[PDB]
């Protein structure tokens, strides 16, 4: 007895119905599947089973083991991953296309069906600045295992507030055979606490599961797990073939020595790393999945998607990387834009509003004949194509924008690019400056100069791109404050910053010749403010991280100085892989811990501004933000002023005096002397004019200008501050 074409292709346009809401679950996908095959009453059936993803989700009915329909309405059954591994030749010489087949009698099909179960916990905050962001990277691995149809993949993300015990309930309940933790940068210690439990409920005999431990960013040592969890499996970022690989390993197909990716400790006590083979993005990873929006519906901010992985670690020395290089792999444009499309509309579901956050390392990227520019020119000819736009933000090198090692053609190319970022809809970039002085520049790797910085800066914010930089001011390799006042001079500069020009009557030529070259097209179209207002964190001092150059290059310096550099015996921090340095220059050293106390001194009272300026009335905010102004403005110029009395200069007198002059406090302790005791008289000599703007904050609460919190938060912070006013014993 087999099914009619008319029962068929109502099924099947039914099923398209369903799949099409690629926001459900894939147990709510089944409850709707098996809601269409009841109320149709046609057939029994004994089991359901939904596999597949988005344009390739296939529906399985078992009337019994020896009879099996299969239905893919999105997709030709020929290409079906689990069919082909079951048996790669069952379509034999069918040279059309089958979206629906009966098999018969075919015991090992129903065998293949009986999936191993996945559980991935993503131990991941949503990241709030600049806006809040919801990452969906581990939807990648769920995704790529659905697409591949070899396991049922459930997803447990803390971005939606799960809590530890609410995770270990999960676990216990759905007893799966493989565990995967994803842990992003500063959830090392919440991973530990949640191995813990794990652990305890496997001694128990509460749960048997494969463990598998990823970091997002190497900045750890496989040993610092090993010791607490001597059974755990340390995978790569990239855990799709590792996680193919565990699966055969399940089904007997594979042995542990041969699974891609993994780094354990084997029988002997020893540790063994297994050979990690590059994942194949462009082909085989799918859109995210998006099981994560039902959990969090409300959530309003940008969607995160990589459009390629991969990047280039070689102009970063700050960033950990591992032993293994990681190459460059974009998706399509036609993937990239069908990715786009899946999430902006699972996101209109819901009521976000189109934002994308490009998560990639690297997304310009670099090609064979330099065609990376034509792959992002086309996906924005792509999303112009669309009937709603959309904001995408995404980061860039500074030599992404402007090279001058290139060739003019090169880069009035890469403007172009750029300029169609902008028209489809390029919202807030981050350019990783990081330094304004050549030196810093080349102990951070950037590979490019400070004037390059300024074009580069120049080039975006003149396509009216929301533009921030960031900028590590303070390095423990540096000698000297020459690298200082390289950074102060760069952060001042006024002719960086562009207004965003008309360019609708000029070619990508002309824009490009007199931005660079135009000193009265410069001045003309500027916005007037420093390069520091676009700082992201201010007065930041380096942070070194385990396997990294800088690191390397630290130890290195220990070394052929006979200096202790790195703390604590060389013990990093065990939540975050940090270590506890010290600058090779006693006077940078002071200083970076001194504008550590200005922040600190501060926090308190531009913390309360900054809070109640997020839920202000339009015009009290416009008060509140001059306040941050005038905050950042007198913290950039507070290590001028310490560093000119620690080594004047001509102009810094100048400069120095005409801001003196505009704040009304002309007047404002050793002159060259580096000592913590001098540089605390400087900055208390400093911390007048930071009184002087808080004592207009204290004037206009008083007024009520500014309305303070139910309660009097900024009166409370205000009053303390004033108290504590020089009295930096509180470090």
């Amino acid at each position: 007895t087999y099914l009619s074409t008319k029962s068929i292709e109502y099924y099947l346009k039914e099923l398209k119905e369903i799949f099409s809401q690629i926001w459900l679950k894939p147990s709510e996908i089944e409850k709707r599947c098996e809601e269409l095959f009841k109320r149709s009453k046609e057939f029994d059936y004994k089991r359901i089973l939904v596999s597949g993803e988005t344009d390739n989700t296939t529906l399985y009915v078992i009337e019994d083991s020896s009879k099996i329909h299969v239905f893919s309405p999105n997709r030709d059954l020929r290409e079906n991953p689990l069919l082909m591994r079951w048996h790669p030749s069952w379509y034999e010489i069918e040279s059309k296309e089958i979206y629906y087949k009966c098999f018969l009698s075919c015991e090992e099909l129903y065998e293949h069906l009986e999936l191993p179960t996945v559980t991935l916990v993503n131990l991941c905050v949503i990241e709030n600045f600049p806006i809040p962001r919801l990452n969906l990277s581990t939807g990648t691995l769920s995704s790529y295992l659905r697409k591949e149809q070899l396991a049922k993949v459930e997803l447990i993300d803390m971005q939606v507030g799960t809590t530890i015990n609410q995770i270990i309930k999960n676990l216990l309940d759905s007893q799966p055979d493989i565990i995967g933790l994803s842990v992003n940068f500063g959830q090392k210690k919440l991973a530990f606490e949640i191995l813990d439990l794990i652990y305890s409920h496997i001694e128990n005999g509460d749960l048997s599961s494969i463990i598998t431990v990823g970091n997002v960013i190497p900045s750890f040592s496989p040993e610092q797990f090993f010791e607490r969890y001597p059974s755990l499996l340390i995978c790569d970022k990239e855990g799709e073939y590792t996680l193919r690989d565990l699966i055969k390993m399940l089904k007997k197909e594979l042995k542990l020595d041969e699974v891609n990716g993994i780094s354990y400790v084997d029988e002997s006590g020893e540790v063994k790393h297994n050979v990690a083979e590059t994942v194949n993005f462009k082909e085989e990873v799918p859109t995210p999945s998006l099981d994560i929006l039902g959990e969090i519906s409300k959530f309003r901010g940008a969607l995160t998607l990589e459009t390629s992985r991969g990047c280039d670690y070689s102009r970063c020395t700050f960033c950990p990387r591992d032993h293994k290089l990681r190459s460059w792999r974009p998706l399509s444009v036609e993937q990239t834009l069908k990715q786009l499309d899946d999430i902006l509309r699972a996101g209109k579901h819901f009521n976000i509003k189109p934002h994308i956050y490009m998560a990639d390392e690297e997304f310009i990227g670099e090609l064979p004949n330099g065609t990376e520019a034509q792959r992002i020119i086309d996906i924005c000819e792509g999303l112009l194509k669309r009937e709603e736009k959309i904001k995408f933000d995404f980061a860039a090198r500074a030599d992404s924008v402007y090279e001058p090692k290139r060739t003019k053609e090169w880069n009035v190319e890469r403007l172009k690019m750029w300029h169609y970022c902008a028209l489809a809809g390029a919202d807030r970039i981050f350019i990783g400056v990081e330094s304004g002085s050549n030196q810093q520049l080349k102990r951070y790797g950037k590979g490019t100069t400070s004037e390059q910085n300024i074009i580069a800066l120049r080039l975006v914010s003149a396509l009216g791109i929301n533009l921030r930089i960031g900028f590590i001011m303070f390095d423990q390799l540096m000698k000297g404050l020459d690298n200082l006042k390289e950074n102060l001079d760069f952060l001042e500069r006024t002719d960086a910053l562009m207004k965003p020009i008309d360019i609708g009557d000029m070619t990508y030529e002309e824009l490009y010749d007199k931005l660079l070259n135009d000193k009265e097209f410069i001045e003309k179209h500027k916005t007037g403010k420093p390069v520091y207002t676009i700082v992201s964190y201010m007065l930041a001092s380096m942070e070194i991280l385990m396997n990294t150059p800088y690191s390397r290059m630290v130890q290195l310096t220990e070394r052929k100085e006979e200096v202790n550099l790195i703390m604590n015996d060389g013990k990093p921090d065990m939540n975050m892989g940090r270590y506890a340095t010290s600058f090779v220059d006693k006077t940078n050293g002071n200083l970076s811990e001194a504008c550590q106390m200005w922040i600190d001194s501060n926090f308190g009272v531009m913390y309360t501004i900054k809070s109640l300026h997020k839920v202000a009335n339009p015009r009290e905010k416009k008060k509140l933000y001059s306040y941050m102004e005038t905050h950042r403005e007198i913290s950039h110029f507070l290590l001028k002023y310490l560093v000119y009395n620690l080594s004047p200069d001509k102009e810094s007198q100048i400069i120095l005096s005409d801001f003196l002059r505009m704040h009304s406090m002309e007047h404002i302790i050793n002159v060259g002397d580096g000592s913590k005791e001098n540089i605390l008289n400087v900055m208390t000599n400093w911390q007048l004019i930071m009184e002087k703007l808080l004592r207009d904050v204290e004037a206009d609460l008083n007024k009520g200008i500014i309305t303070d919190s139910e309660d009097h938060r900024l009166h409370n912070t205000l009053k303390r501050w004033f108290s504590d006013m020089g009295n930096w014993s509180l470090i």
